[PDB]
């Protein structure tokens, strides 16, 4: 049930099915041919970052972005227990939960990376916001855009807020003050709405996926993902 996944960027992306298809694993190494290597649990869905040693600034793009996620990345989707897509404003509950290993080297985000989009479904780049969540960095690194806010109280952390205008989205980054290696049960319906009152997210929006992982301008080996959860919901209880 472990499996290594080395597949080359920047043009390919190794995608491993997880815990019954319920998350999915991707190399995402969108910015880089340097050497990567991901061992995956296809069990638990735990991984590590077993192999890499990217070199380069640490400002501009990372070279990397491996991670775990639910819902769809560029018309990758998972399969089981999904819950999205869904319009933001229809959301009932959106909690998620993440523990990882760090290492104390390199320069580096740890960091949730969710998508938002004007119609349920897109084989590309989402046209709404991005909302990152670093829980931790190092080595010199910052969110794109600018910090707007510091030390703010949002889903019961104390944050800085960064916010920026890509090509054809809009990215909200929250900088969890001070860092750490996990968040559990982390309200995202509440950083949704801080979002949309920031004026960062149209909550007419579909959500499309959660995903967690680490970009990478230089190291990275050793970090890792121990346990990882979404749970979105929508609808009204009902069994046969
Ligand atoms: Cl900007
Ligand atoms: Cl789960
Ligand atoms: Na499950
Ligand atoms: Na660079
Ligand atoms: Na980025
Ligand atoms: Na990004
Ligand atoms: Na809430
Ligand atoms: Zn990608
Ligand atoms: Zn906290
Ligand atoms: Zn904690
Ligand atoms: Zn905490």
């Amino acid at each position: 049930t472990t499996v290594t996944d080395c597949t080359p960027g920047p043009n390919q992306n190794g995608v491993t099915s997880v815990q019954g298809d319920e998350y999915r694993v991707q190399t995402n190494e969108w910015n880089s041919s340097a050497q990567q290597c991901l061992t995956i649990n296809t069990a638990t869905g735990a991984w590590t970052v077993s192999t890499a040693n990217f070199s380069g600034g640490t400002g501009g793009a990372p070279a990397t972005y491996p991670s775990i996620y639910k819902g769809c990345h560029w018309g990758n989707c998972t399969t089981k227990n999904v819950g999205m897509p869904i319009q933001i404003s229809q959301i009932g509950s959106a909690v998620t939960s993440w523990s990882t290993t760090q290492v104390s080297s390199g320069a580096y985000d740890v960091a949730y990376d969710i998508w938002t989009n004007s119609t349920p479904t897109t084989t590309g780049q989402p046209n709404g916001t991005e909302i990152m969540i670093w829980l931790n960095s190092r080595g010199g690194v910052q969110p794109f855009g600018s910090q707007t806010a510091t030390g703010v109280t949002v889903a019961g952390h104390t944050w800085n807020v960064w916010q920026g205008q890509q090509t054809s989205w809009k990215i909200i980054s929250y900088v969890l003050t001070p860092g750490a290696t996990s968040i559990s049960n982390l309200d995202l319906k509440a950083i949704f709405a801080d979002a949309a009152a920031r004026g960062s997210l149209n909550t007419s929006d579909y959500l499309l996926d959660v995903e967690a992982g680490f970009e990478i301008w230089q190291g990275g080996q050793g970090l890792g993902s121990n346990s990882f959860s979404v749970s979105v919901t929508s609808g009204s209880a009902h069994h046969h």
